């Protein structure tokens, strides 16, 4: 009774925070946007033909899955289409999608995407039996619970979580940091905190702020708590007529311009300093250009601090850092992003090497079968002579020689084609070959720092591929 | 399967269970007491303007519309409550216009979803207008983005007056309907006197009312549940007792009390004739009930019928024990009202409603006159500023002189500068100025309604009288004691 009401509140919350709360450690990448890719990679269609210009796509999903709103399935495709709130990148786009600004694209089907840059290496494998899956309600197709993946898009995109119990904030980071990070942990399983301090400098943003603490992001790489400062862009220079002018590129995250200047046109008429009558925020098309120019007898210092107390140029920005993994959520610090990601990738590569061995034996018994017909063949065409049926020639080739029911057909599938003795070296020659690659499998099957090497590998062809400086400017 | 270690988050959870399972479905609001289904399908309906004055369309259409404006949850209860406001006979009160397949009253929901074709009532018009009317908290659904209002404010307690079905939650309770006019009358004489009694009251208020049209009998379980709302009372159904051209007499019922099936009944009453403890029935007919509803029990000579009657209203369910459990809920919290607290949360409710409403008129009126302020200072002294935008160069030049000589705002000189030729005549000036001071009076008028409250109590009634004059409510039921 009120243990089986227990039991539903149990597993409905269950369902709820696991359904539209944080995602997975294994993938940092929540259901369904794991769904619009992995329906999208089932389009099959390239990025390099011309990205489409449709809802058939989300009609596929809302197929595969009835949300409480497919309108939430399109905000779910725009907001990964948010290069200025999510980095890069998840949307190969062309319709409107604004920036942050307070954008209102109605335009549903009219957007153009399809499949990114990004996405094409990072879903891989899926023809390599690497991810379980689990039948949908529609009892037709299949879904996968997770994903493999090639970087940490835990780090590579943040968090901005709702409070079902309580939200999480997560930063986001740079590439070739995460991938250094990577590198370090994978040579050193004894490394220290400041080592996350060498090959992570900090967390950097699509836009760009200052952070001026320290202490603040050692306890949240440690503790998973804490607040920081985010900080505008402030350029102070001279006016020709002598006004302390003040140029702002960078802002806090999450932090549209417009409310903001309106409150500031608020503060100034509130019997406050009214002399400053220069806004000039535009041309922001080029980058941001948010100039203002201080009145005379006023220092620009003393109304950069009253912005600051505005919490709107400088803004305390807390982290929760929460995460789900084992149907359980957990407070978060490093070696636990790492260390799994580290054995995810550890499971994707060794299922990898257990099924192309599979493919590879399955092949070399094949070639077995070959070989061992173009040793002898005239002798097995006059007693197939002496025989009338393909049941016969089976129990025949038993008598001959040892096959299997599956060889004994193939061989019955020669051709007068099949009749010369090049083709014997070389069924003979790739039999080797697949002998060789074989034994190399299983080798590095019996090698525990090889399937490293293969992730140095794979990093190393990102890294040629794509790299990314911090284009977030942070003193401390 | 569990392994769920940390009883915090189970206690948390749980928590958000709870009051989610109690925020999902049938709640006594303060201002509808309605599902928030209903408010979705009524916020759809109207940001969609479908009225009754365009032709009808296909509805399943505008249930996946509304549906994927919103949450992806389940078409059950969506489609079940769009039934239940088209039915005409259940709910008191007319809402939505349907134009298929239903069943009437007896246990045959008709479901045809491709069939589904409908309107809506004109009752919306007088239920909620809040376009440009602040009056709203939203909340925001598709990766965060589109609106949706918390509550469905009203100028009406129509839906005190409709009932209410919220049960299997956690405790039960329902809203037990009446009908509106002698409502209107006791909200407007509590309005005009703001210390009545109860009893007196009662005196206005007839007893709560039936759509069917239901015998009542006793008032002690009045006294109890308009106090406390708990409580069963007694229920007959019209029956008389008819005689033939050759003597027999007939048992004739007329209607039913709430929830109650012809079927169901007239399968226990092929029971009671099997079931042999009741004799002298002959006949268990029923027909040509749709221009009228006609169900007739027939019995022989000899047998005591008016004792037959007593013999239904004892063991048949003929006899109805309607109970009442009215158990609030305002602001979240659980509580429970009398019908006074009811109509004082109503008449506060009024309050904010037209002082928020006169506040935001007030706001188009103030930034209208600021226009025309500056429209009419550029008329005192024109070509001063001719010769202003003959001498001066920029927007900063140009609003620094007209504050220097005028002391407005750069909105107002910018309106200032956006005045054509074609607006010049000495006609259109004067009109300015007439339509100025025409606003002028407005702001006027509604200080002045800000000064005294009881005009808003006046307005109420008005248009109270309005609707009661539109919407006359005879009487259905019949109450003895």
């Amino acid at each position: 009774l009120t243990k089986e009401m227990k039991a539903s509140f149990i597993d409905y919350a269950m369902s709820v925070i696991v359904a539209r709360a944080l995602p997975d450690v294994r993938d940092g990448l929540k259901p369904v946007h794991r769904r619009i890719l992995y329906g999208m990679n089932e389009l099959g269609v390239t990025p390099d033909k011309p990205h489409k210009k449709s809802a058939r796509i989300t009609g596929d999903v809302m197929g595969k899955y009835h949300p409480h709103g497919d309108s939430s399935i399109y905000e779910a495709m725009v907001r990964m289409a948010q290069w200025w709130s999510y980095r890069y990148m998840l949307v190969d786009g062309h319709g409107n999608f604004g920036s942050m600004d307070g954008d209102s694209a109605a335009a549903q089907r009219y957007t153009e995407a399809r499949m990114s840059k990004i996405a094409l290496e990072m879903l891989r494998d899926i023809n390599k039996n690497t991810v379980d899956f689990v039948d949908n309600y529609d009892a037709n197709e299949r879904e996968p619970l997770v994903l493999p993946a090639r970087f940490p898009n835990l780090l590579v995109n943040g968090a901005t979580g709702i409070a079902v119990g309580m939200a999480t904030n997560i930063p986001p980071h740079n590439l070739g940091e995460t991938i250094d990070a990577v590198k370090l942990v994978m040579d050193n399983p004894e490394v220290t905190t400041k080592d996350l301090m060498e090959v992570l400098p900090g967390p950097d943003f699509p836009t760009g702020a200052l952070v001026m603490g320290k202490s603040g992001i050692h306890k949240a790489y440690e503790t998973g708590k804490g607040s920081i400062v985010l900080r505008s862009r402030t350029e102070i220079e001279t006016t020709k007529t002598g006004r302390e002018r003040i140029v702002v590129t960078e802002f806090p995250y999450m932090v549209n311009k417009t409310k903001v200047h309106e409150h500031i046109v608020r503060l100034v008429q509130e019997k406050r300093i009214e002399g400053i009558t220069a806004v000039r925020d535009e041309s922001n098309r080029e980058g941001v250009r948010f100039v203002i120019e201080v009145k005379r007898d006023a220092s620009a210092n003393v109304i950069l601090n009253n912005l600051f107390k505005m919490t709107q140029m400088q803004t305390n920005f807390g982290f929760n850092m929460l995460a789900i993994q084992n149907g359980i959520p957990k407070i978060l610090s490093l070696r636990q992003i790492l260390d799994a990601y580290i054995e995810h990738q550890k499971e994707v590569v060794v299922r990898r090497t257990r099924f192309d061995k599979e493919k590879a034996e399955a092949r070399a018994h094949i070639l077995e079968g070959l070989l061992i017909a173009l040793d002898h063949i005239d002798e097995v065409i006059r007693i197939i002579r002496a025989s009338e049926t393909d049941a016969e020639a089976q129990a025949e080739l038993m008598s001959k020689f040892k096959l299997s029911e599956r060889q004994s057909q193939a061989i019955l599938d020669m051709r007068l084609r099949r009749l010369t003795g090049l083709e014997r070296d070389k069924i003979q020659s790739e039999y080797d070959d697949l002998l060789a690659l074989i034994a190399d499998l299983a080798d590095i099957l019996a090698k525990p720092e090889r399937v490293s090497q293969i992730i140095k590998d794979e990093l190393d062809e990102v890294k040629r591929k794509f790299s990314d400086k911090r284009r977030t400017e942070l003193m401390v």
